[PDB]
């Protein structure tokens, strides 16, 4: 199994265990303002496509989006 964060905050501690169908996590921006503590973290199947300024990250490791 894999572990991925599930909180908008950067230095948070909220996460969940990803099950089948999603062996990779992702972390992108949700807004330019207050971005310091605003990000879309969650599980996924593969690197989700999107803009470059969306700070879209992809990885398959324990809290890789830490």
């Amino acid at each position: 199994m894999l572990t991925c964060l599930n909180c908008p905050e950067m230095f948070c501690g909220k996460f969940q265990i990803c099950r089948n169908g999603e062996k990779i996590c992702f972390k992108k921006l949700h807004q330019r303002r207050a971005l310091s503590w605003r990000y879309i973290r969650g599980c996924a199947d593969t690197c989700p496509v999107g803009k470059p300024y969306e700070m879209i990250e992809c990885c398959s490791t324990d809290k890789c989006n830490r």
